[PDB]
């Protein structure tokens, strides 16, 4: 399952919707969701989705040339061990709304442009169902 | 016959989720989204799936009447089966997600910005609606 990768070679435009279904395992840690600018190492993020269990916080965050910035949180962590689960990633031209289940979860404002996005990454403790892009 | 009303409209990147199964005699279901709580109010999307006829509809109604009809490829709407239908909209039209894959793309034809409520009727049963 993981790490995943798809490649955006053309890129991702406001309104592309990530679809991303998963069961997170029992003892599960953290995990993480990347919205990376390029294939290479150490690339710029995007985007940084972090479910945390072990903490029980989601963290989001962006990479800019090795540097991360300022740390967003949402409410709680919408995730349990041995549960299931789906995320809606909705890029707008604002920014990326993260749903979880059945209700908005997190509004995170772009920090870089939307075009420069060329992959999505699914890593850490987690067993992935689908990734689905539309 | 269920209604959701849109007050502010919908803005781009707006994700309308619809969940539910069609009934093993069903022939056609439809969603729309109308521009006012009127009657017979203008359309900028008909999401219609026919299942005994083996298509799926897209059209508009404006003043009225109906406009030029689209078609996507065949009905991915089996009888007695569920069903989960996204619709995305963006600067350029309609995304219809049916399952897991997209099915057809509308384009434009009615500003976007005067959509104010998104109907579902017809023969299918509804379980979930919802909008990000």
């Amino acid at each position: 399952n993981v790490p995943h990768k798809s490649s955006l070679p053309e890129g991702i435009r406001p309104s592309t919707v990530l679809r991303i279904r998963g069961l997170v395992p029992p003892n599960a840690s953290r995990f993480h969701v990347n919205l990376l600018c390029g294939e290479e190492q150490g690339s710029d993020a995007a985007l940084h989705f972090n479910p945390r269990l072990d903490t029980s916080e989601v963290v989001f965050n962006s990479k800019e040339q090795g540097s991360w910035g300022r740390e967003e949180r949402g409410p709680g962590v919408p995730f349990q061990r041995g549960q299931p689960f789906e995320v809606l990633i909705i890029a707008s031209d604002d920014g990326f709304k993260a749903v979880v289940g059945d209700a908005q979860y997190h509004h995170f404002r772009h920090r870089l442009p939307l075009a420069r996005v060329r992959l999505v990454e699914v890593g850490g403790d987690v067993q992935l169902d689908s990734v689905r892009i539309f």
